[PDB]
C-alpha cells in the first residue's frame, strides 16, 4: 500500500502549488511526477517553461527524490544529463524535508546561477570571464529547447 505522507505531500502539490511551477503524477503511479518550472522573470531562461522528471525511490522520505531537466539548458549547475548539482538532493536531505522544499531550491538555482561553485561544469569560465556571451547562449538555448 502507498505510503499516506506520499498522498497527503502529492494533494497539497496539486491543491496549493508554488507559483511558477507545476507538479502532477504521471498517470496512475504516484511515485513518477512531470514538473514544470516557468523560467524566472528577469533570468536568461525568462521565455520559457522547463520541464523535469521527478521519482520517489522506495525508501523516500529516508531517500531524497530523483530529479532531472529533461529540457536542454545552458546553466553552470547542471549538466548535460539534465542532472542537479544541490547538497539538500545528496547529503542534506532528510525525511524532515519535503518534495515541495526540492523543487523551490531548483527553480531558486536557475534564478542565481552560481559559477564559483567548486563542482561546477565547464561553462562556469565562460559565465564568469564572458557573461553577456553566456547569457545570451543561455537565452538561445532557451528558445531552442524549453516551451514556449
Amino acid at each position: 500500500s502507498l505510503p499516506k505522507r506520499i498522498i497527503k505531500e502529492t494533494e497539497k502539490l496539486v491543491s496549493d502549488p508554488v507559483p511558477g511551477i507545476t507538479a502532477e503524477p504521471h498517470d496512475d503511479n504516484l511515485r513518477y511526477f512531470q514538473v514544470t518550472i516557468e523560467g524566472p522573470e528577469q533570468s536568461p531562461y525568462e521565455d520559457g517553461i522547463f520541464e523535469l522528471e521527478l521519482y520517489l525511490p522506495d525508501d523516500y522520505p529516508m531517500e531524497a527524490p530523483k530529479v532531472r531537466f529533461l529540457t536542454k539548458i545552458y546553466h553552470p549547475n547542471i549538466d548535460r544529463l539534465g542532472r542537479i548539482c544541490l547538497d539538500v538532493l545528496k547529503t542534506n536531505w532528510s525525511p524532515a524535508l519535503q518534495i515541495r522544499t526540492v523543487l523551490l531550491s531548483i527553480q531558486a538555482l536557475l534564478a542565481s546561477p552560481n559559477p564559483n561553485d567548486p563542482l561546477a561544469n565547464d561553462v562556469a569560465e565562460d559565465w564568469i570571464k564572458n557573461e553577456q556571451g553566456a547569457k545570451a547562449k543561455a537565452r538561445e538555448w532557451t528558445k531552442l529547447y524549453a516551451k514556449k
